[PDB]
């Protein structure tokens, strides 16, 4: 069985699993489900969701509760139960940092500050965040991580585990960096040549080179070097893909480092992280912004020639489900809503106020569009041209409903324009619209709540794979046609069996007169367009 691998070529990416591109249609447990007794409350949600991959913590405190005394009993049960359900796993190594803090480090780590030191603020107070310059802390984390990877090397030959997250939301809240004597000695000293070279900057100390950014860039660099060393040590045992997940700063209006988690892979320090940690496969955003513009900005910033897009976490409230479409449209390798278990917890206001079957169903509905073509989509995303869009107005607020005669008419025109998206597919364009009948051309009014989206993959110059949700998709020529006319040549609904297209029916007549109209039900279409002479 070939190792999973992240491939990067011509600014595109694939997560290879069993020798072909793979899409993580993911779900992540709540933070306290990493025990055998809790798995009963995880699997039903995962089945209801139709997820193909489970993200779940493996805690340093549980594998090494007494120094040198390893316990992999949780990993044994998890591997067995995952294999029984024919799903894959992403293990989340909760160790030196989990949300900036050492709460998941063993008692013998997190209660020994002298051996395993904390960030010291400028004012001399201590924060509950382990310093990335703690050399004992790095050696201990690395040692335990190596034992976890040795367990997988010996006990996971078919790679049930496809990827490992190293730490969880690293950084520091309440200070920009470590100002300890140990840290100041490194801050005051030369910026390492390797960083100075990769960023093409003039040599000097951190303050000289980075000015107003020296504190933040220094924390980012030391944490990236720490995480890179743990990653290299684990890969030397078994070379799985490994990644870090970011406690995002607001990309538009971030405020100050330490209000957000300073030193994590935030948008302003991706250049430091990529320079400092070449062994970490990707930097994954954890998305809890609900509003379309900010989520779209995060997807743009984290999709780079040097960075595969993996939405390692997203809120589990209804508005987040539609972001699967732009994630995959950007060539994303996966998408993993957070808190998908029945362990009596909700992270509202980040996620759903209520966790029930309806919560899960909002993600199940969009996964049902991708599951039937997962391997074909993954190959097209890597090897070719894909597109994906989500409904670009958020649900109307109570404010807007009350606080909104000729204006009503104007407001409806502005919303209809905003709810109309253009995609350039080469010789053909698609126009995607949201919240309108399946017949005639009444302008779009949006879904209540906002929920729609569309996926398109190019099969050939004039042929597209299309699936969409609570939306209309219409094709037109991309360029003026010089006397020719155009039509849909053929729309087929079907599926892939053993990688071969099987037609179920032809969409025609009402079904293609008014664009291609999708509801909540899955339909996978092959759309062939034609220009023709009327000479
Ligand atoms: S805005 O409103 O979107 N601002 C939200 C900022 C806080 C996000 C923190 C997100 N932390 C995440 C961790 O990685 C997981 O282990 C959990 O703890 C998860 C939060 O349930
Ligand atoms: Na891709
Ligand atoms: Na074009
Ligand atoms: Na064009
Ligand atoms: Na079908």
């Amino acid at each position: 069985a070939p190792l999973p691998e992240l491939l990067s070529n011509n600014g595109k990416h694939a997560l290879m699993v069993d020798g072909a591109p793979y899409i993580i249609l993911g779900s992540q447990t709540n933070n306290s489900s990493n025990y055998p007794d809790a798995l009963k409350d995880v699997w039903p949600s995962m089945e209801k969701m139709g997820a193909n991959t489970l993200s779940i913590p493996v805690a340093w405190e549980q594998i090494e509760p007494v120094e040198g005394q390893f316990d992999f009993s949780f990993v044994d049960v998890l591997l067995k139960e995952a294999r029984q359900r024919k799903v894959r796993l992403v293990l989340l190594w909760f160790a030196t940092w989990k949300n900036n803090a050492p709460h998941y480090a063993p008692a013998w780590v997190k209660l020994d500050n002298a051996r395993f030191p904390r960030v010291v603020k400028e004012d001399g107070d201590t924060l509950n965040s382990l310093s990335p310059l703690g050399q004992n802390t790095l050696a201990a984390d690395k040692k335990a991580f190596v034992e976890l990877m040795k367990y997988l090397a010996k006990r996971d030959k078919d790679h049930t585990v496809i990827m490992v997250q190293v730490q969880n939301e690293v950084g520091t809240y309440g200070a920009v960096r470590d100002y300890s004597p140990m840290a100041q000695a490194v801050f005051n000293a030369a910026v390492p040549d390797d960083l100075i070279q990769k960023l093409q900057l003039k040599p000097g100390t951190w303050s000289q080179v980075f000015g107003r950014d020296a504190d933040e860039f220094f924390h980012a660099y030391q944490i990236a070097r720490y995480c890179d060393e743990v990653t290299v040590a684990g890969k030397a045992i078994k070379n799985l893909p490994m990644y870090v997940n970011v406690a995002l700063r607001n990309p538009f209006n971030p405020g100050l480092p330490g209000q957000y988690s300073s030193g994590g892979g935030t948008d302003n320090v991706l250049h430091i992280w990529k320079a400092a940690a070449p062994n970490i496969d990707l930097i994954a955003p954890d998305i809890y912004f609900r509003d379309y513009k900010t989520v779209s900005k995060v997807l743009e910033l984290y999709t780079r020639p040097d960075n595969a897009l993996f939405v390692a976490e997203i809120g589990n409230d209804q508005p987040f489900a539609r972001y699967l479409f732009p994630t995959l449209g950007k060539g994303g390798i996966g998408f993993s809503p957070f808190g998908m278990d029945d362990t009596d917890y909700t992270n509202y206001p980040l996620g759903a106020k209520v966790y029930n079957d309806e919560t899960i169903e909002q993600f199940a509905q969009v996964y049902r569009l991708v599951n039937p073509m997962m391997r074909e989509w993954a190959r097209l995303s890597y090897q070719g041209q894909v597109w994906g869009v989500a409904e670009p107005l958020d649900s109307t607020t109570e404010t807007q409903k009350i606080w909104n005669p000729e204006e009503k008419e104007q407001h409806k025109k502005d919303r209809a324009s905003a709810l109309t998206q253009q995609l350039d597919l080469g010789l053909w364009d698609a126009e995607v619209t949201y919240g309108r009948p399946m017949f005639w051309v009444t302008p779009p009014e949006g879904n209540t709540p906002a929920a729609g989206g569309a996926l398109i993959a190019q099969l050939d110059d004039n042929e597209y794979l299309v699936t969409a949700y609570k939306a209309r998709v219409e094709f037109k020529p991309s360029q003026e046609l010089a006397g020719k006319k155009f039509m849909i040549e053929r729309v087929e609904e079907g599926r892939f069996e053993k990688g071969k297209w099987v037609m179920e029916r032809v969409w025609n007549g009402d079904q293609t007169d008014w664009g291609l109209n999708f509801t909540d039900r899955p339909h996978l279409l092959r759309v062939k367009m034609a220009s023709y002479s009327v000479q």
